[PDB]
């Protein structure tokens, strides 16, 4: 009954992977949100353009986000942290989804996926409203852009026996991050066949071949981490481990 | 040969635990170092006391560190982020280990454990020198205090089968964080018997009982994570898992 022991380990492995990655993802994303909130709070204390630039141009900010910009309600001007960035002459921050999301929420949010103004790539942004200390009046919003390809790479650093991959979706099945960039912002049905999240681990047929799919909620956003695993490949990897370990122990 | 399979899983589990925790620890500590560097860089841009206070008094800073203070070379004054903190009337930041460590290193460092001036608790600090923009002359140093009890709790969040615990030591065997506060800053021999780090997983006798001990380097500091595990307890936990899984599968 070795086949049984290993098949059981595969099934359990699928669940432990998705649970672990959802915890990892929550930690990373919450960390970035906290950095964004800190920068925003400093800006609210003194929103003078030079001070804004100093706050958003430090290595921590440059390395944590793709791009950061503060758009002003008064005139649609912006202060950003990349002199090379140019969204075109008619760009108005006040009509962008990050700006409206933050304005309407009145607190830090993460946007749904949308197409970047300059690059056209699908991304999400952490977005915060800026209120002046004295009056609490809306001065504008700040975006902190998040690369979805980077997020996909990050969650796939997990060991998966070469048997599949991890992805992130929102509660309605919208793809947040897939190893294949083409699916970002698109319905997960485009790569899973299934359109809605079924949290219980289950089999799915893709390209006429069976895969195990499982999900786990991400605490802090309305996202889930999903995994797609070829259990035949996983079984082989684990069986190899078992045999290799035995042999090695005979001579050590 | 079920005993063999499980004993093997225990041995492998010991190693995977220490490796995983050392990766986790590196990530968390590097994150805190990056936040400290960011705050320091903002302060260097404008070290006026009110601006310093604004930078260090935000929730992110308050929540990431126990306490933050900027000590001045000129007169031994300080600006800190806790009006309730009082180290006594003769406290001079310029003679403290965090201050000298940062001054001498000329870059961000983490101190060896030392006794806090106000509380007497053993802690470590992230410490950074502050140089003025124009002249690059030393203005003073900033400490960002790290709770060792919190760090011990953090690294012990890992699942250990109720079979033992995780700790952190520096390369010379000095305890950085132990679940039992009494050992912090003391030689690891006080709880392990062994005085030097042996990275290969090995058996150690403690209180006349055998334990498996393993270590893994932490990238970014001269620290190691160690684990002490009762393999008899671990075997039982894993055997229970195997049996429970089998039974559950018979009816599901």
């Amino acid at each position: 009954s070795v086949r049984d022991e290993i098949r059981s380990m595969v099934s359990d492995s699928v669940d432990e992977i998705v649970d672990g990655v959802s915890k990892t993802t929550a930690e990373v994303i919450n960390g970035r949100k906290s950095i964004a909130q800190y920068a925003t709070s400093l800006i609210e204390s003194n929103p003078e353009p030079d001070n804004v630039r100093t706050i958003i141009s430090q290595p921590l900010i440059k390395n944590t986000f793709l791009l950061v910009g503060f758009g002003l309600e008064k005139d649609g001007s912006n202060i950003n942290n990349d002199p090379s960035w140019n969204p075109g002459p008619t760009w108005d921050p006040r009509v962008r989804p990050w700006y409206k999301d933050a304005k309407n929420a009145g607190k830090l949010v993460i946007t749904a996926p949308y197409a970047d103004s300059a690059s056209g790539e699908i991304l999400v942004s952490v977005a915060t409203p800026v209120k002046d200390s004295a009056t609490g009046q809306f001065l504008g919003s700040i975006f902190y852009d998040v690369s979805l390809a980077e997020l996909a790479e990050l969650v796939n650093e997990v060991k998966l026996f070469d048997a599949g991959y991890v992805f992130i979706v929102s509660e309605d099945g919208t793809t947040i991050a897939h190893p294949k960039k083409e699916f970002n912002g698109k319905p997960m049905s485009e790569f899973l066949g299934e359109s809605k999240i079924n949290v219980d681990t289950h089999q799915v047929i893709i390209n006429g071949k069976p895969y195990a799919v499982s999900f786990s909620d991400v605490e802090g956003e309305d996202w889930y981490v999903g995994v797609v695993i070829d259990e035949e490949i996983a079984y082989a990897a684990l069986d190899e481990l078992r045999r290799s370990t035995l042999i090695h122990h005979h001579h050590h």
